[PDB]
């Protein structure tokens, strides 16, 4: 009899998922990692040669995190000393390897706690962050220039971002832009100076006698934001002059009337910038065009460049104002907006015309733009099949609209449905990425001619363990509701057995424009419960979920906590009349935004659910940050949306508690969903006399990703749900 | 047929036991509330009259949270808006009320916010602290002289006790003593400058957007200690012109040299005050005798009148060096010290001789001095029938000390084994407490030929009640280890059949000086254990324990979570040995210092225990403060201890917590033992990858007594024991 896939194989990662990541360094060539070394390829015929031998840096004396090769491949950035702080920020040390001299430069080193660096587009000009400021290097050995003096820890930030601009604005910790050629770099300023403080206490090593308290600037909903500046400077003049000056490019007055985001910096030539800001009341939008004047050595944005985008049913944007692909002219751009419809499309804009014209229609969505290259245009969308959980690339003529390819729907259409895709520097070759609902599948092509050169990485090796385990198997399917297709996945033991009644676990996330129910493989803690529990974990997308239009996205808008969590009820219903599910045994679980739904579903009082886990789950929106909270709920004031936030607790609900079992789970140093939301919880709880399972980890962040956390968490609730569901 | 006593019975007081509070206010009379009425009565005969109507403030507008008689009995102080601090710390809101004009006193109020109060021992001056700093009113309804200056925010305490002296050294918040007759006004000063400050999250009610940080000067073990000074201020000198001036009585030399602490104030006469100083190496202690000069208006203390207590095999005194009772001269003074053989006993001494001579003697311990008349010193001790856990009221005939009376022993020896006395002004009379091991017993007695006068209080409706419950029995006996009996206590189920095995939690303290085994009548969840689920609950008092001389208190001196922790688990061993005991099903479960040693029990490999739960464990003893550590552990340098600080610690033990079940509990706001000290357990059992229970409280501290939490913890805990013993 095989074996099924235990917890201790998704814990210990014996099967594991092969990938491909390679760094494109010009038009045809790309490096890749292969034993310690960095390799580098030919696109065009697969054959390699080594770039930095795997020995290189076997007396650096330090374990190197990570390299980048300047764009002109004359020298490698080394990385180490890396200290990880939120979801992309971090600190480290680095230093500069001349590939030709083959030496380590060891004058005017980049200094050590550098917040971040990055070469120039081309070249090899360097501009870093550290303490707070921005210094650029024209010559990896030769001294920097500063170029900000204002940089003050917890308060100005310059070419870096505070927290809610790095988690919520640029998914990004860096906030400065080298222009094309790396003549100007552009970048931002944030100042927090009134901004509240989240502070909570950090317990470090055992050695650590006084536990420090950790302290961020966290604007919470309606609090007071960071302000922003936007500078320009000219690097070519560094040398030239004693200072030179960063000239600002202030908001339009439509954005300075209140408060306001900057969300969006895209160069569209060597002298015209485009800069897109958002109120904060995010449903209106203005992109600003800048071009450069040679005479007063400024910036100008004629209004009659300036684009509006607004949205009467919800927020702007997926998660924010999308961004502009100019062509190489800079007189025209193309950008994914919501249409008439509600479905978001690619639209082709005159930069100082007012009125797009769509390219893409239909009832789907485009996901992204890819690359854009004189005569063509690549992107991916869900229009596959109608199906919105897969992924596929399309290329369109741009003479000709009417010429749209589908470069990746049928490759392999039974194993291959989600892919991802990575062009060269100027798109002559493309690396496919297939993610489900097979093993990943990673394969090479040529643009000229959209003809495959070879697979990269077919999993073949973990495809041939699987083989001797008892794998259970995943339904994507819908149901109707209204109406309209809602779109729900079922990971099935194997053997599934519809006139047998299994127990049933509901997967929830469900935020605003989330996706549960794809055709991605995954092998997770899902794998070993339907494998080795015999559990069903089922998975739903209903009213606030994404890629299927506004009229679904916005159905939430202010009132978060009630339709995607009804909706999850619902689904649960639907389920337990398919036939093959225990009513007597179906759980609810979620982590994240999902705590907060599985929060608010067990405390209902539908009596759908048995028990339920919430993991770091957010309790009550005035807890927390405001950029994301006030996009779907609007400000918490009387004049405003405040009854709703009220409205929307998991507190006010912890009398139903008393119908349910309940695991309450949170890092204390989370910095995102603070501990406070699970401690306010539980203080609810205990007030009403309401008995739950609870569990603090120590230090542990928002993705209680460390190695043992991630085993302890995992196997605390595995002991948990096989307890209410009755299972040996 | 009957019932039993239940969870609910424990958690909602269903059978309450009645107490006999009185204050004596002379040598012939005490108050007594009742029905909210405060009567006065005469102790010779009983009568009593109404003293303060419960009426007389019906339109007071405030809760009324405590009253204070002036010793007079010309004015009632008003305790209203209390706001409670640590152990013994609050402030509130105080008034006024003259019982002679039946007036309330509207003019130079108490201020709001005051830490302290006092009325003057004769008469009716007061003294109190607000803001840190100490003021005297002569008259109720006049302006209060301002005595100090230099009070702030936990830097300068004037008056009052830093957190570590309130919890750790006079038990008290107040650092204020009038002489005798009220004409002098002594006081110490501490300096908490450099001390650092544990800080820790406060979450508040759910309105509160931003969690506080609470920040308190606490030294932990090692670190810089607050520091001391000592002043006298004439009262009765006060000029509302000039500030007053204190005279400051420096410690001595032997003190001064390095750190220490000021551990007893004791007033002999109206013109002589004793202090004793501690070395911050807790074994060595001087006493210095104080006379005012009239002439030069200063305190000297003659170094003929000094007193050097010190111990080589510990630390000085049960917690600190005891009190000196002096005689009405002043010349002589009594105090407890441990004799040669290590046991605790009352030696008599001359102001101005070296050597004291020993009034008792014998194994067995006085608890305490309790009153002193010219004939006779009155004293309770745990003489009778050699039980340490036992407590009997006694007198020695001072001119000749074999004449030792027994006072309460024979009063009803079935019921009654442990008495705490209260005696009148000059011991005229007393009440005598008798709380186990039948039910609390309340009489009233008279000196002179030691007269049972009557029966206060007798419960006899609560043991009416009681009759209609199976209760739990209790066994007080002992064992051998080594020559040495220690003793334990059993709280056995209703109809204990010794034929029967039953399951058995150990319920321990253990710290230095402790006693859980004891003839003491009590109701709480071990009575609700053995009633209704029929758990045999034990108690050990190993080495390390009080009340039996040092050999067996000493015996763990520089070596906390040694001897204590292996006493327990060779008590649980020889338990397991007897019939009646369910091997197979052995707990144990601890608070505080309890927790740590549960914890260590635990994590020691024994295999004696199924499972165990530790409520606010202490974890490593460099998180604990200093006066209380580094009294039983010396300092954590490595010139001194700290290789056993280091090897005493929970976390060093989590692999072996593998083989049992546990359950760690800890409330967010504890500012005595930090959650920091859970927080490091938790880590440490993730780190080894050991699964367990956890339940924080928020904002619970120490004692999680909140009514909402303390009904929460034991119900949490009573799933988890019968769990663990398999029980209905
Ligand atoms: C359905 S899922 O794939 O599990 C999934 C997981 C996470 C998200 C997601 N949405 O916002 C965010 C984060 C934004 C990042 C920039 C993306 C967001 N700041 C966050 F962490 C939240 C936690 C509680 C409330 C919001 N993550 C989404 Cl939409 C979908
Ligand atoms: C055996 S028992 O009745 O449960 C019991 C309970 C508490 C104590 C006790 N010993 O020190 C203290 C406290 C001192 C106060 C002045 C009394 C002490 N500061 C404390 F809270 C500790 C908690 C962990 C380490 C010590 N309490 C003792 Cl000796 C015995
Ligand atoms: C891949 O193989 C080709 C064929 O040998 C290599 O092509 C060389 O290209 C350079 C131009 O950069 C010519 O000067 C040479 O004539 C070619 N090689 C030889 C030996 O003549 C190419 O360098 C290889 N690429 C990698 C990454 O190994
Ligand atoms: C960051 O913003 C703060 C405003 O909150 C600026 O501080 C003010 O600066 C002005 C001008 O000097 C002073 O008059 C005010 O007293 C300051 N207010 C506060 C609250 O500090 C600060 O100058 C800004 N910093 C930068 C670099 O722009
Ligand atoms: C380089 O130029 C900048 C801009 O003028 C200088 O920054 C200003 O410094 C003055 C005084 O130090 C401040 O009052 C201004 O608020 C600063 N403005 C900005 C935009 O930062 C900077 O000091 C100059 N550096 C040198 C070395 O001269
Ligand atoms: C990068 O682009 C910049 C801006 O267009 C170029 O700099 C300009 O060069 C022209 C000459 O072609 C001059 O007339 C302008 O004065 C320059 N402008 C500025 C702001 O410097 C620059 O030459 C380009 N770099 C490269 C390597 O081509
Ligand atoms: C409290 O005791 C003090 C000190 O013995 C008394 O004050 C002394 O009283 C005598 C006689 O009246 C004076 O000659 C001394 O000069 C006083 N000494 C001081 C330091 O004041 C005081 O009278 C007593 N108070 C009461 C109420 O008995
Ligand atoms: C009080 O205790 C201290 C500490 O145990 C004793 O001081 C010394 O302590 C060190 C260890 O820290 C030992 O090596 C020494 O032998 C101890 N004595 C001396 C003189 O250094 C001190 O002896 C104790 N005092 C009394 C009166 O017993
Ligand atoms: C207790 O009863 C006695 C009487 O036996 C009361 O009497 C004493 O005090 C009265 C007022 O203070 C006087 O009027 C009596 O003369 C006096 N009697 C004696 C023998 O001295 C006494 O007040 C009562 N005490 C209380 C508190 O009610
Ligand atoms: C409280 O103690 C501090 C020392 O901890 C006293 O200040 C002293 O220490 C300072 C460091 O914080 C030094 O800078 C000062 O020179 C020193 N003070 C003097 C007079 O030299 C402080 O004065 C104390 N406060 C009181 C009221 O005694
Ligand atoms: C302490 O606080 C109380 C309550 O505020 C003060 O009493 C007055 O309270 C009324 C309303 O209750 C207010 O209008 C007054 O402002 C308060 N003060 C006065 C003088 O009336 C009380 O006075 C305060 N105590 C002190 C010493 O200031
Ligand atoms: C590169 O180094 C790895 C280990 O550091 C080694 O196994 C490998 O042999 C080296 N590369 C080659 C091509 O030999
Ligand atoms: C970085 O820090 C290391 C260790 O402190 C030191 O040896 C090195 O010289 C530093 N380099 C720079 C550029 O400051
Ligand atoms: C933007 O949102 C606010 C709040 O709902 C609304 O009052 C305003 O009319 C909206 N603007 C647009 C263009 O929809
Ligand atoms: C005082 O009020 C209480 C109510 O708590 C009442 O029981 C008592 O009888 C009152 N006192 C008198 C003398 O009636
Ligand atoms: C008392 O001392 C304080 C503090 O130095 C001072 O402010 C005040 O004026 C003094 N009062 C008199 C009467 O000297
Ligand atoms: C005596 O008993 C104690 C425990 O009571 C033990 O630690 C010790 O080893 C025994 N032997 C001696 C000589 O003390
Ligand atoms: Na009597």
């Amino acid at each position: 009899t095989r074996k099924t896939y235990t917890l201790t194989d998704y814990l210990k990662n014996t099967y594991r998922l092969k990938l491909y990541s390679l760094r494109w360094i010009s038009d045809h060539e790309y490096l890749y990692k292969q034993e310690n070394n960095i390799l580098v390829f030919n696109a065009e015929y697969g054959n390699s040669s080594v770039f930095l031998e795997n020995s290189t840096f076997d007396e650096f004396g330090h374990s190197i995190n990570d390299y980048s090769i300047s764009p002109d491949g004359q020298f490698i950035l080394l990385e180490y000393n890396y200290v990880k702080q939120w979801r992309h920020s971090y600190t480290a040390s680095y230093d500069i390897y001349d590939l030709n001299k083959r030496q380590l430069i060891t004058e005017e080193r980049i200094p050590n706690n550098t917040q971040w660096v990055t070469w120039s587009p081309v070249g090899h000009k360097l501009a870093y962050v550290w303490n707070n400021d921005i210094y650029v290097k024209i010559e990896p050995n030769l001294p920097s220039y500063r170029i900000t003096w204002t940089g003050k820890e917890d308060i100005i930030y310059n070419g870096i971002t505070d927290w809610v601009y790095e988690e919520e604005v640029f998914s990004a910790y860096s906030a400065l832009w080298w222009s094309p050629n790396g003549t100007f770099l552009a970048y931002a300023q944030f100042n927090d100076t009134e901004v509240p403080l989240i502070e909570y206490s950090f317990y470090s090593d055992e050695s650590l006698q006084y536990p420090k308290t950790v302290r961020v600037p966290y604007p919470k909903a309606g609090a007071v934001n960071p302000t922003v500046k936007f500078f320009v400077v000219n690097t070519d003049s560094l040398s030239s002059v004693t200072n030179a000056t960063s000239i600002q490019i202030t908001a339009p007055a439509s954005m300075l009337i209140g408060d306001h985001y900057l969300c969006d910096v895209t160069w569209a030539t060597q002298e015209r910038i485009s800069l897109q800001w958002l109120r904060r009341i995010q449903n209106y939008s203005v992109m600003d065009i800048c071009d450069y004047d040679e005479s007063s050595g400024r910036w100008n944005c004629l209004v009659a460049r300036q684009h509006i985008e607004m949205s009467t049913t919800g927020w702007v944007g997926r998660f924010r104002p999308s961004e502009p692909h100019f062509t190489l002219d800079g007189n025209s751009f193309y950008k994914i907006i919501s249409n008439e419809e509600g479905y978001r499309h690619i639209c082709y804009f005159q930069i100082d015309k007012k009125d797009c014209t769509f390219i893409t229609k239909g009832t789907w969505e485009v996901i992204g733009i890819e690359a854009l290259t004189s005569d063509y245009l690549y992107y991916i969308s869900n229009e596959y099949k109608g199906m919105p959980g897969g992924r596929n690339l399309y290329k369109i003529q741009l003479s000709d609209y009417t010429k749209v390819t589908c470069l990746s729907c049928e490759l392999n259409p039974e194993r291959c449905q989600y892919y991802s895709v990575s062009f060269s520097k100027e798109a002559k070759y493309y690396q496919l990425r297939c993610s489900g609902p097979g093993l990943p599948l990673y394969t090479l092509h040529s643009s000229v001619n959209d003809k495959g050169l070879r697979v990269l990485e077919d999993n073949s090796a973990l495809d041939k363990m699987l083989q001797n385990v008892q794998m259970p198997s995943k339904k994507l399917d819908f149901i109707i509701l209204n109406e309209t297709k809602f779109w729900y996945q079922m990971i099935l033991p194997p053997h599934f057995d519809k006139s047998k009644k299994y127990p049933l676990l509901l997967d929830v996330y469900a935020g605003p424009c989330s996706q549960k129910a794809d055709t991605v493989f995954r092998l997770n803690w899902a794998t070993y419960l339907a494998s080795t529990e015999n559990i069903i974990v089922a998975s739903f997308d209903g009213r606030g979920s994404g890629y299927q239009g506004d009229k679904i996205m916005h159905a939430i808008n202010r009132r978060l906590g009630t339709f995607e969590v009804e909706d999850q009820i619902e689904a649960a219903r639907q389920f337990s009349k398919m036939g093959f599910v225990d009513n007597k045994r179906i759980a609810i679980w979620g982590w994240s935004y999902g705590g907060y739904v599985t929060s608010m579903v067990l405390g209902s009082g539908s009596g759908v659910f048995k028990c339920g886990i919430a993991v770091a789950p957010v309790s009550r929106w005035e807890y927390y940050d405001s950029v994301y909270t006030e996009r779907y709920m609007g400000l918490p004031t009387p004049e405003d949306n405040l009854d709703h936030y009220r409205n929307s607790t998991v507190m006010s609900r912890a009398e139903n508690f008393k119908q349910v079992e309940y695991l309450l789970i949170h890092g204390t140093a989370d910095d995102n969903v603070h501990f406070q939301q699970s401690a306010q919880i539980s203080k609810a709880l205990v007030d009403v006399g309401v008995d739950f399972q609870a569990m603090w980890y120590t230090d542990e962040d928002h993705g209680i990703a460390s190695s043992t956390a991630h085993q302890h968490i995992y196997t605390h609730m595995s002991h948990f749900i096989k307890q209410c569901f009755s299972l040996p």
